DNA sequence: GCGATCAGCGCG
DNA sequence: CGTGCTGATCGC
């Protein structure tokens, strides 16, 4: 049956205790100034339901909400805290938030909602949000009865299940993961989500109708070529047109049809002049319907701004990820796709964009952890780690380093990092298994404290089902034990990987929090922006930039101690494409 | 037609 | 290797 609650029409003293589930509940996915639709509080007086325009408006409430004595127990705190935010009111005391628990014990387990991270404990007496809202088109916040009870029954949820989680939490060691890392981490997302970064839309406009241009002009030009026009982004009518009207050889193919990917295409360049314009075209195109038209989809017209939320709840690695925009992968490496950076901006006048980099954070990460002399030596001297590998895996001295050894040895670090493999390897190389194998084991020959590594990692993996990173983060893997050589390989690669990915990535998250505590004590008015994976965008006043130079890659480089030495390179400018 | 897939490409 | 976003495509 039902569960017991009051329905409040006012806010009173027992709803203000300092101790309580809250929910504070914000629909729309986007929680950007979106709607708050209603509010639950469950705690040792009882459970509440209140009205947001009549507990926002509530001065004891709204006290409440930002006493950081009173503590609230939550679910995606950082959701409620960026919608509050946005409404001038500020939340504190979140001294535990059930999403971000449920992620540090299983990632896998890809826990949206209360209800999910609830039947991890065996407690289904709470529906899932999609359930209660429908998705897509047809969703909608229900009636007031229907939803008063489902936040009532998410806050009894969480209610219950804080000290379980901690329980285990506490049992796996990181339960200061969870209160001094992720939990702090959070509020300083919110900041960042919250501030957003301003776009010269103006520009991005300009560079629109340029592309437009270039595009359409290349758009002819193979219209020209295949002696007559189709649906270039037709990867089925391109196919027709490639391997069927001009006869290219098919050298890969897909499960639908004709493999069309720019490395198929890279191939067959010699071959057609077409090949080079649909590449040409392709990326362009690219620039436009994604970092032109769909960034400017979702600019701020009366701040243009774009507001990214961080899910710091999703990777199983332990780095972020982000949407509406995605501001971790604009365009860098080729100039013209670089150019979209120019439209990132300072937000205010004077100000300048600041950026800093962890320099190969996995690769030293990886020799801390190994203890691999070699390596370890390699980064105590500061040297370019791909010219030593290609010095090491092809014997000779670095004078006798030549340009495609060094992209091979480079090729191979990235191999040695995301798993070491002969088909990943080879087929990366576009070269054969024996080949690749052979500069594998060339590799371990040169850093057999790696191959110690690998091999053990993956029996630790085996015995006790999951892999750890510097500050205890885990990842179970279940198919390291499979009969498949396929899914078993994978699982392999991964226990390889993730104590890698994931120990950067803890790395970077206490680098935040420190960095801000700095930062705040410096009274400086330069704030964090954006991170992406193993760098920090921050922005501040031009007269704060000496002061930074110092600080960021201090506070940076001394977030852990290594058996190695961190290094950050930095730089900044007037827009993000200048930070170089 | 809606949402779900597929195929291709951007980043670390 | 992973996330994420795009235009096409197919599924019911
Ligand atoms: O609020 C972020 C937080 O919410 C989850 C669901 O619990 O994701 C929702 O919000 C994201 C940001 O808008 C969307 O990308 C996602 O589709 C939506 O379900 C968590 O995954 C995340 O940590
Ligand atoms: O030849 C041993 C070598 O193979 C790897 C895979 O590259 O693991 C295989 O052999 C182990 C026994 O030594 C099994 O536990 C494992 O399941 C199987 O795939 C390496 O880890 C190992 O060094
Ligand atoms: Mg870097």
């Amino acid at each position: 049956a039902k569960m017991a609650f009051t329905l409040a029409d006012r806010v009173t003293e027992e709803m203000l205790a300092d101790k309580a589930a809250l929910v504070v509940e914000v629909v729309e996915e986007n929680y950007h100034d979106a709607p708050i639709v209603g509010i639950a509080v469950v705690n040792e007086h009882g459970r509440f339901f209140l009205r947001p325009e009549t507990a926002l408006a509530d001065p004891q409430f709204v006290a409440w909400l930002g006493d950081e004595t009173k503590k609230k127990s939550m679910f995606d705190s950082k959701r409620a805290a960026v919608a509050l935010k946005w409404k001038g009111i500020e939340l504190c005391g979140v001294s535990f938030d059930l999403l971000l628990a449920a992620y540090l014990l299983d990632p896998a387990q890809g826990v949206d909602d209360v209800a999910a991270a609830a039947k991890m404990k065996q407690y289904e007496a709470v529906r899932p949000d999609e359930a209660v809202y429908g998705k897509g088109a047809k969703r909608a916040v229900p009636d007031e009865p229907v939803l008063a009870e489902h936040l009532v029954r998410k806050a009894a949820a969480i209610w219950e299940l804080e000290r379980p989680f901690l329980d285990e939490l506490r049992r796996n060691e990181q339960d200061r993961l969870l209160v001094e890392l992720e939990q702090p981490l959070s509020s300083i997302l919110a900041e960042m989500e919250f501030a957003g970064v301003k776009v010269d839309t103006k520009r991005l406009e300009q560079m629109g109708k340029e592309l437009a241009e270039q595009l359409g002009t290349v758009e002819q030009r193979i219209y020209e070529l295949a002696g007559q026009e189709f649906n270039i982004n037709s990867p089925k009518q391109l196919g027709v047109i490639l391997f069927e009207k001009l006869q290219l050889p098919v050298l890969k193919k897909t499960k639908t049809g004709y493999s069309t990917s720019a490395d198929v295409l890279e191939k067959l360049a010699p071959y057609h002049e077409i090949v080079e314009n649909i590449l040409h075209y392709r990326q362009l195109g690219k620039l436009q319907s994604t970092y032109i038209e769909g960034l400017l989809k979702v600019v701020r017209p009366d701040t243009k701004k774009v507001h990214t939320i961080f899910n710091q709840a999703l990777t199983q690695t332990g780095r972020l990820s982000s949407t509406e925009p995605n501001l971790q992968n604009i365009p860098i490496r080729l100039e013209e796709g670089r150019k979209i950076r120019q439209a990132f901006v300072p937000s205010e006048s004077d100000w300048l964009i600041f950026a800093a980099d962890y320099s190969q954070i996995e690769l030293r990460v990886l020799a801390h952890i190994a203890e691999d002399d070699n390596l370890m030596e390699a980064f105590r001297r500061d040297l370019d780690i791909h010219t030593k590998t290609a010095m090491d895996i092809f014997q000779v001295s670095e004078d006798e380093v030549t340009p495609n050894m060094r992209r091979q040895a480079k090729a191979v670090n990235f191999g040695i990092v995301y798993g070491i493999s002969d088909y990943g390897l080879a087929q990366n190389l576009n070269i054969s298994r024996k080949e690749a194998a052979e500069f594998i084991e060339r590799y371990f020959e040169s850093f057999p404290g790696v191959k110690r590594y690998m091999e053990n990692i993956v029996q630790e993996a085996k015995q006790k089902g999951y892999v750890t990173t510097l500050l205890h983060r885990r990842r179970y893997l279940p198919d390291i034990t499979s009969r498949n050589f396929n899914v078993r390989s994978f699982a392999e690669r991964m226990a390889m990987n993730t104590p890698i990915q994931g120990s950067a990535a803890d790395i970077i998250k206490k680098a935040m929090i420190d960095l801000n505590a700095r930062l705040k004590e410096e009274r400086l008015q330069a704030h964090l922006l954006l991170q992406v994976h193993d760098e920090l965008i921050l922005e501040a006043p031009k007269e704060e930039m000496e002061r930074l130079c110092r600080l960021v890659p201090e506070v940076m480089e001394q977030a852990v101690t290594l058996r190695v030495p961190l290094k950050v390179d930095y730089h900044y400018g007037s827009t993000w494409y200048d930070a170089k």
